[PDB]
């Protein structure tokens, strides 16, 4: 036993095939090993473990890392970071990623809290002890959370203060709302993503519910965001390298607390991007001729509130996003750095 809020240099394990051409099954050949064929944890009898899933370096790890990954598989055209033009090839690539798991070495462990009630910071009772957290798909997006893990009990909202506006608000869904975006082949930007509204309302208000008790059963409103740019104020993703931004106005903003249908939201596949592993613009090339589609499952969701709602009757939440990081500790609220002392 016994052991110390210490972080190391961690490692990084993946199924990724050789041989395929898929930029993040590139990236994981080489830059990580292949999965522990036997790994196993040891679930620490009578424990009471602290994890402060907003203060951890796991996640600024594994930034860096998705850092690294995107810097040298989606390369665009030309780059404006700073003062400097940076001029270069942008082939069209193939883009879909994999389960990615961070695994510690010799002296040190990684407790996982398997509490499924658990929201990030604050004591965790049942903790079990793993050398490798489990595969995590990197997803970058903003507003909404795409193809990750999903509640195992209620809906649980984390925070590093609720209180505080600024700290971002995150949403782990228990159930899956799939989302289903497409750009059909022959204006060659337009695009769109289905979303059925029955679902997404539904769990749209029982999330509502849950936001009503962290915060003393306010009036609960969501509304669109307050201004920024695009990346903000839209759906932002990666499909296939296209990146799609897609116009959530509906979903915050139907307030459809009986409305039915299958709902079709907007999106564009922009070129010039802000970028967000740091400030500056990234230019790709068009997209590609042909059906861009992907299907993925909404698991959660990045919210901001309003703050001088003090003395009123209402909170106001507005999907935010854009720290990456956050994106991350999404998946790895239930893991912590040991040193064995
Ligand atoms: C050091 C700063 C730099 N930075 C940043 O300047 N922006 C501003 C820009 C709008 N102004 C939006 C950035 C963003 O999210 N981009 C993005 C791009 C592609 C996709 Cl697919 C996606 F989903 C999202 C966030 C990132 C931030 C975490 N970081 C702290
Ligand atoms: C603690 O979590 C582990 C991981 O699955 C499992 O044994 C069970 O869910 C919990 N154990 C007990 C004794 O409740
Ligand atoms: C998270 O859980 C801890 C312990 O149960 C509690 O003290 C804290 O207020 C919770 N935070 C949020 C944002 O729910
Ligand atoms: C999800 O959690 C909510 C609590 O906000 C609960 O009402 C609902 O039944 C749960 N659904 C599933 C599928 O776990
Ligand atoms: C004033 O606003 C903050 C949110 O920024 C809130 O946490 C605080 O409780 C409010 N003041 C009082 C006296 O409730
Ligand atoms: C949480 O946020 C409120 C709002 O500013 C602040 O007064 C309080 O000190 C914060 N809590 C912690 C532990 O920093
Ligand atoms: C989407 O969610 C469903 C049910 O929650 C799950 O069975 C499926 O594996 C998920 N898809 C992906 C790509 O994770
Ligand atoms: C996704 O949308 C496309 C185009 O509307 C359609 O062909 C496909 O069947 C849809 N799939 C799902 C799972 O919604
Ligand atoms: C999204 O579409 C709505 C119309 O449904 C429009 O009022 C709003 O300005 C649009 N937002 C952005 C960021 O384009
Ligand atoms: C979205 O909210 C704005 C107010 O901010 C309103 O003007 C608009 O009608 C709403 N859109 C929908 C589709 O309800
Ligand atoms: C989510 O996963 C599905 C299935 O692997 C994939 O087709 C889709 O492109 C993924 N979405 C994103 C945004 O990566
Ligand atoms: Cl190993």
């Amino acid at each position: 036993p016994v052991w110390k809020d210490a972080d190391t240099t961690l490692f990084c394990a993946s199924d990724a095939k050789a041989y395929e051409t898929e930029v993040h099954n590139v990236w994981a050949t080489h830059a990580c090993v292949p999965t522990d064929p036997n790994p196993q944890e040891i679930h620490l009898e009578n424990v009471t473990e602290n994890f402060n899933m907003w203060k951890n370096n796991m996640v600024e790890q594994m930034h860096e890392d998705i850092i690294s990954l995107w810097d040298q598989s989606l390369q665009p055209c030309v780059k404006l970071t700073g003062g400097s033009v940076i001029k270069q090839a942008c082939p069209k690539i193939s883009f879909d990623p994999i389960p990615i798991h961070y695994c510690t070495p010799a002296g040190y462990v990684i407790l996982k809290c398997n509490d499924k009630n658990f929201n990030g910071t604050g004591p965790c009772k049942n903790v079990s002890s793993v050398q490798c957290t489990h595969g995590i798909k990197p997803v970058v997006s903003t507003q909404l959370l795409l193809n990750g893990s999903l509640a195992e009990e209620e809906i649980i909202i984390r925070s590093e203060n609720l209180t505080n506006n600024a700290k971002t608000i995150i949403v782990h869904l228990n159930k899956s709302v799939e989302i289903n975006c497409t750009r059909p082949s022959n204006d060659i930007r337009k695009a769109y993503c289905e979303i059925n509204g029955t679902k997404w309302n539904k769990v749209l208000k029982q999330v509502t519910e849950k936001l009503k008790e962290h915060f003393n059963n306010k009036t609960i409103i969501f509304q669109p965001p307050s201004g920024g740019d695009l990346e903000i104020t839209m759906h932002t993703f990666n499909c296939r390298g296209e990146f799609f931004y897609c116009n959530t106005t509906q979903l915050f903003n139907n307030t459809c607390i009986g409305c039915n249908g299958t709902i079709t939201l907007p999106c564009k596949i922009k070129q010039i991007i802000n970028m967000w592993q740091g400030t500056g613009q990234a230019m790709y090339a068009p997209p590609i001729d042909g059906k861009i589609n992907c299907v993925s499952n909404i698991t959660g969701i990045l919210l901001t509130r309003d703050g001088g709602a003090n003395n009123t009757s209402n909170e106001t939440f507005r999907p935010g996003g854009g720290d990456m990081r956050d994106n991350w500790r999404s998946e790895l609220y239930k893991y912590k750095v040991v040193q064995i002392e």
